């Protein structure tokens, strides 16, 4: 009935994991959802230490394996697909690879409402943040995270031609410095771009996140009326509200298609 909906969600890892958060939320709603592993600066530091998966995505698209071999189990039982050791460009495919591909996303999408592409890398990732359906840019209290968000809003407007962004402020210790974040951010891009922005909202300041990290658990699966998990299922709701892509339900035919072209 509907085609699967793909959320790129980028920054936001204080030590808190949205897309991992959002991801158990929209479980929790009664969709079906899956997280593709997109982190290319923590891969990077990862090879170093041995962290890498032994099978990632790039397996399968160089069809060593299939899709169901390189799925991870992460918080609360959400499936994860590593997807950031990429050497090779998503436009540069051999018709092998290219099939490959259409294999691993036709398997990722069996059964799927929600695809959550978690990214954290200015590439190899990008192409399935630009690929993806929405963004949703994740901004903090931190000093440089307005700027790091601009910078990135920049990027995908003038390099990928991405002009809608969804903004959700994480860790704001009221609404009002959730309102302000907001605020700076579209007196920026107003100048500067065009571009549409859209204010999510605010995962409030919570110490049951800390408390949930320290227990190596996600907040929303450790603490599911805590006021942090209350508002991520409050933005779960939002996001099954977003617009689905333009398309007739298949099996992810429209991403893969945007993965290696536009």
């Amino acid at each position: 009935m509907h085609p699967v909906q793909v959320i790129a969600v980028t920054g936001g890892k204080g030590k808190t994991n949205v897309s991992v958060n959002l991801a158990l939320a929209l479980a929790d709603l009664g969709r079906r959802v899956m997280l593709l592993d997109a982190d290319l600066g923590l891969a990077n530091v990862d090879v170093l230490l041995g962290l890498t998966p032994k099978r990632t995505l790039a397996d399968v698209i160089e069809g060593r394996c299939e899709l169901r071999d390189v799925l991870l189990l992460g918080p609360g039982g959400v499936r994860i697909v590593p997807a950031a050791s990429g050497t090779q460009s998503m436009v540069h495919l051999s018709p092998m690879q290219h099939a490959g591909l259409i294999q691993a996303f036709s398997d990722i999408s069996d059964n799927l409402d929600v695809l959550v592409v978690d990214t954290a890398a200015g590439d190899s990732v990008v192409s399935f943040v630009r690929a993806a359906q929405e963004v949703l840019l994740v901004v903090c209290d931190e000093p440089t995270s307005i700027t790091d968000a601009y910078a990135l809003i920049k990027l995908l407007n003038r390099d990928h031609g991405m002009t809608r962004f969804r903004v959700l402020a994480n860790m704001a210790h009221s609404p009002q410095e959730g309102r302000n974040l907001f605020a700076k951010l579209t007196k920026v891009t107003d100048r500067f771009l065009d571009v549409a922005l859209q204010y999510v909202g605010v995962i409030p300041y919570d110490e049951s996140v800390r408390k949930a990290v320290q227990k190596q658990r996600a907040v929303y699966e450790a603490f599911p009326r805590s006021k942090a998990s209350l508002a991520f299922k409050a933005v779960a709701q939002k996001v099954d509200s977003w617009p689905l892509p333009a398309n007739p339900r298949g099996h992810l035919e429209f991403f893969v298609e945007r993965l290696v072209q536009h």
